[PDB]
């Protein structure tokens, strides 16, 4: 199977370890986050996510926030060095199940540095209908109002259940030789209920990664099961 | 045929096809016959630096080649990439040898593109090349890793260059160079190179190029063709 490392953001699946509230988390080869923190989600408002990892501290951190609101942050010690392969791909993933929400990405940026220093950086502030430097998987689409819609949305912007989609940057990224990065994304999660599902995530995986069979809902397009 | 826009650093004068009587720098728009050239005082065995810039405002392509202490050689040309190239392209480096040869070693390479349609950007920096550089598409005789360098054309087990060779390296991801409702980018490329020919006669040159995403070495583009063009039209 695939090797995944992710920062996840919406629906509590307590039977699989989640806490009773919306949670922010760090996933290392399992959907059962190694660490989490309370995320006071705001339906229909634009959020920001910041992820950073430095090879010095060997620590992955994430912060999510809304204008004039307190942010949530989670940190976790881990040597990517021993978890992921040398080359990887970076992407955004999201899903819905019985419940849903829009999983709109308004922007996405990324920087990798491997110190003769080698680097990669990309900035997406608008998304085009034919974004060739993105690899869309599943239900993801680009174009609508220049946004990236990870899961299925209707003509009127109404979301749909049982949907899963990812978007991976076309070029592979070198993250280790024996190595820092930063990621940022702006999102819009919106639901007509008051129990959105299932969340969004930034992830790093093997270059050939793809959505696992059946990974909608709680599995967030990332994991084949819940172990 | 592929669509190419390139900046060449030509060590071999091919008089019968427009090369001036000396090593030179040139800008190539869909043909190996440069729209504009400038004399280049190539210094054999010395590390050079090439800088290529393009801005949407001027819509002017420029290039400067240099070495330490010596004076630079520069060339410019006005062109609308929105008119010449497809909207998504791939960027790369290409080189070749023919009856005469030279090493075409790349020590470093970086690229930056900006598209204010506010901006979408792409930047890459290669200060060393690994033996299995997955973010690069190698074509032809091109290899990476040896000395942490990129060798565009074939080099023998003892630091010697082979003739009739050709190779290219392309960045894996496609690059958006024009939107239509946004004439940018807006790009800049830099590479560092080492061309040495144990012969008093080096050939054929190195080039930075932009092409259709599926571009590939045209069969027979050795020598004067620099790995870019299929003929000399
Ligand atoms: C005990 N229990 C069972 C369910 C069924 O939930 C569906 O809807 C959820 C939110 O869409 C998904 O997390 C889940 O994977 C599944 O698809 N909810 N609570
Ligand atoms: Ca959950
Ligand atoms: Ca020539
Ligand atoms: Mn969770
Ligand atoms: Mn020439």
């Amino acid at each position: 199977a695939d090797t995944i490392v992710a920062v996840e953001l919406t629906y509590p699946n307590t039977d699989i370890g989640d806490p009773s509230y919306p949670h922010i988390g760090i996933d290392i080869k399992s959907v059962r986050s190694k660490k989490t923190a309370k995320w006071n989600m705001q339906n229909g408002k634009v959020g920001t996510a910041h992820i950073i990892y430095n090879s010095v501290d060997k620590r992955l951190s994430a912060v999510v926030s809304y204008p004039n609101a307190d942010s949530a942050t989670v940190s976790y010690d881990v040597d990517l060095d021993n978890v992921l392969p040398e080359w990887v791909r970076v992407g955004l993933s999201a899903s819905t199940g019985l419940y849903k929400e829009t999983n709109t990405i308004l922007s996405w940026s990324f920087t990798s540095k491997l110190k003769e220093t080698n680097a990669l950086h990309f900035m997406f502030n608008q998304f085009s209908k034919d974004q060739k430097d993105l690899i869309l998987q599943g239900d993801a689409t680009t174009g609508t109002d220049g946004n990236l819609e990870l899961t299925r949305v209707s003509s009127n912007g109404s979301p749909q259940g049982s949907s899963v989609g990812r978007a991976l940057f076309y070029a592979p990224v070198h993250i280790w030789e024996s190595a820092s990065f930063e990621a940022t994304f702006t999102f819009l999660i919106k639901s007509p209920d008051s129990h959105p599902a299932d969340g969004i995530a930034f992830f790093i995986s093997n270059i050939d990664s793809s959505i696992p069979s059946g990974s909608t809902g709680r599995l967030l397009g990332l994991f084949p099961d819940a172990n």
